[PDB]
């Protein structure tokens, strides 16, 4: 389990390793993640954590998802965000009436009744405000906007949660982000100090591309939601079929179960065949079935195949096609006006110039429905437009722009 | 009463006076000031703030004495084991016994200029954690906090926990809930309190939008450096009688250089500018009555003892050195006045001879130099001339059948105590 994380370069940072894997095969662990609640859903900024603790459900030991409702309420509706979130967190851990089984925690179990004086007192004792400050972290946001004295206790509720978990669940061993480390420790310490026990961290790092943009940004440069009404499947599966060669490979052994054979095989694909991008669609389908199921996935790799020729878009249901279309930019044609292969490609965004588009037609790059476009003058006819709503203009065999018929 | 403080020189900084002023004939404002003390008694440090609170009350406005509970209950590291089982008791215990003190520097009355003496535990107590950070915590910059100097300096080497950090924003907050509470509009404090007193001032303007203000008040030092209110060699003067005697307590007044004695008369007391003049000319011309001293010391062992207690440590001091009649004492007085001196315990079947007595108490070094110093000049038993050597000391010469007063010449004096 350890030596999983570790090929696949998941361990960031940890307390003693050997002392870890030594707790583990000493049998099923009780591993946490802890989670902001106030937010909707839970978006591609947690699937680390998440997968992390799948990975932990497999190898045997038991997962809690910590809803931290303290900070929520705090921070700057707890129990209706746990149903909100369990279909989503279902699709990662496994929920039974067994020892293994997962198990979400609110820290407004403990928190809530905690006073002032006890905070103080009984937590606060035992933290050194130089040690707190001798942070990177923290020296950051001191150097940087300043950092107010609740965001700077935080870390305090954080570490108590640990102790708090501890006590109650037998746990020991804390999974976060890469950025969470000083939370976590802090809690490790604490659980020494206020109860004697010896327990763990383990962190894994942040994902962020190698151009330096930050992984689970969508278009707008908002969240890429696991919510479909938020981000289609569609738009999910864009996503990460969209992920650079130079991520691909280092993104499935982060985020599938990929054994380091296939990936080895797969590797080879993106060497030696790039433009096909083996790698593109395997991780893609892996994520969109593991968040959105089979038949989702199904539908979009069709939708996702047909859209760049690869395909056959008449047998695309309008559901799935409206959804694909409508995460490009859509060119909305009524009465008038375009009406003209030229026109709609400079409406629809595909070509800049109405000079531009009279080139690359006459270059054969555009088609019309998968079909190709030799004359500049082309009209649409009626039975053109699929379920009496669409066009799917594409030049080269990469960028593809729609055309949505009005009245 | 700015005008009083004024030109009494009680105003060692303040927000500004103008305004303050304003307010002040606007009408009776309430004026708070703190205290937190280690043990459970007020000492000769916070006469300054509470006679200054005393002056808002005569006056016309609102005194609040504000016990600074919360703090004392959070700073103990002990655990329930044993922490409990007294917590909240002997809390309670700590603010009666101030309480009682307090009812001499402050009158309490139904009325609106009645004092009022609240803990504020009576908000913390039932503040929680999530209240805390949320309601208060966010008013704060950790960059700021660091940079206030107390901070700052106190803060550098294995530095502050946690704890220690948060105390501000908990003394800041009293001032928020105070002026909720009782439309509090003044706090008051030492010279040094000054940091944290702005602290609730700001977090006041922040939270709840009003304006409200601060007046701080010098730290006592005498014109020899020194610091007011210490032991000979030592710590506190306690205002506890069964700590500190009503008779040390006038004796460490009656001490007061002649250099302090007029300021401090001018800061411990109500006397006019002109009754201040005519004792500073008495202490300028006549150096040796002592009169400004002795003024100081029966007007503060009055505040504190009462009249009657003051009343009997004059009349001691003056019969303990010839010029009165011991017989009249309190035995209580007497007992305390001569254990600041050096005391000779008689236990049954030790010596009794006057000269044995002499070399027990110090008086005399030697066995002979008593017999010596007894002949013209003399040894006084009790102000009794005692001229005969073998002089022993009768049942009916023991003050309440316990004390003897043994005196060398007219200033150095000792006690025999039977066991």
């Amino acid at each position: 389990i350890l030596d999983e994380l570790s090929w696949r370069g998941l361990i960031a940072q940890s307390t003693d390793l050997d002392t870890l894997a030594a707790e583990a095969q000493r049998g099923p662990m009780t591993v946490y993640a802890g989670f902001d609640p106030t937010a909707p859903s839970l978006h591609a900024g947690h699937l680390v954590p998440l997968l992390t603790l799948r990975r932990f459900q497999r190898a045997g030991h038991r997962p809690i998802v910590l809803a931290g409702g303290a900070t929520g309420m705090i921070g700057d509706t707890v129990a209706e965000w746990t149903e909100r979130i369990r279909g989503q967190l279902e699709r990662f851990v496994d929920f039974d009436d067994s020892p293994m089984g997962a198990i979400v925690e609110n820290n407004l179990e403990w928190t809530g009744s905690l006073s002032a004086i006890e905070f103080l007192r009984d937590i606060g004792k035992h933290f050194s405000v130089n040690v707190m400050l001798a942070r990177d972290t923290i020296r950051r946001r001191l150097a940087g906007e300043g950092i107010s004295y609740t965001e700077f206790s935080y870390l305090l509720l954080q570490a108590n949660d640990y102790v708090e978990l501890h006590r109650r669940h037998g746990c020991t061993l804390q999974i976060g982000g890469a950025d969470q480390w000083g939370n976590i420790i802090a809690g490790v310490r604490l659980v020494r100090q206020k109860l004697g026990a010896t327990v763990h961290a383990l962190t894994v790092p942040l994902v962020t591309a190698a151009d330096g943009t930050k992984f689970g940004k969508s278009t707008g440069g908002g969240s890429l939601w696991l919510d479909p009404q938020m981000t289609s499947p569609y738009a999910w599966y864009q996503y990460f079929v969209n992920t650079a060669d130079a991520d691909v490979i280092r993104y499935l052994r982060w985020f599938t179960f990929l054994s380091a054979d296939e990936l080895a095989e797969l590797e080879q694909a993106t060497a030696q065949r790039p433009q096909q991008r083996a790698a593109q669609r395997r991780l893609a389908s892996e994520l969109t079935v593991l968040v959105h199921g089979e038949a989702a996935t199904a539908a979009v790799e069709h939708a996702s195949r047909a859209l760049f020729g690869r395909g056959e878009l008449a047998r695309l249901d309008e559901a799935t096609l409206a959804a694909a279309l409508r995460e490009t930019t859509v060119a909305e044609l009524k009465p008038g006006s375009p009406d003209g292969i030229v026109d709609l490609l400079v409406a629809s965004g595909l070509s800049a110039s109405k000079g531009a588009a009279r080139r690359t037609i006459h270059e054969g790059g555009v088609s019309v429905n998968n079909i190709r476009v030799d004359n500049e003058e082309w009209v649409p006819q009626s039975s053109d437009f699929l379920h009496g709503r669409w066009l799917v203009l594409r030049r080269g065999k990469r960028s593809i722009a729609g055309v949505e018929r009005i009245g």
